[PDB]
């Protein structure tokens, strides 16, 4: 499912991301925008470890979610990687929630540090009654 702008907002608000571990909803945001367009079945192969990033938060296979084929690979969401493709978002939240609950926190996401740190990310949450 692709979600429209405004509809994840308030979708992401109701599931309690916003201000979770320090993060604001339009964080949140920022880093769906550029990590899959608010798709939740992009998936993503990395040639270069084998390794997979599942659905709308792009997560990892080598630490949070199994695949069964990434080689010495940890499963911290104890989920399935098919879970983080379903059009609900349910599990892909609270695995998003697992993953900055490290000390990286939000920085986990190397796209997070490109396009939304120290931006203005209002943008994202404007005119959704959020």
């Amino acid at each position: 499912k692709v979600f429209e702008r405004c509809e994840l907002a308030r979708t992401l608000k109701r599931l309690g991301m916003d201000g979770y571990r320090g993060i604001s909803l339009a964080n949140w945001m920022c880093l769906a925008k550029w990590e899959s367009g608010y798709n939740t079945r992009a998936t993503n192969y990395n040639a270069g470890d084998r390794s997979t990033d599942y659905g709308i938060f792009q997560i990892n296979s080598r630490y949070w979610c199994n695949d069964g084929k990434t080689p010495g690979a940890a499963n911290a969401c104890h989920l399935s990687c098919s879970a983080l493709l379903q059009d609900n978002i349910a599990d892909a939240v609270a695995c998003a929630k697992r993953v900055v609950r490290d000390p990286q926190g939000i920085r986990a996401w190397v796209a997070w540090r490109n396009r939304c740190q120290n931006r203005d990310v209002r943008q994202y949450v404007q005119g959704c009654g959020v």
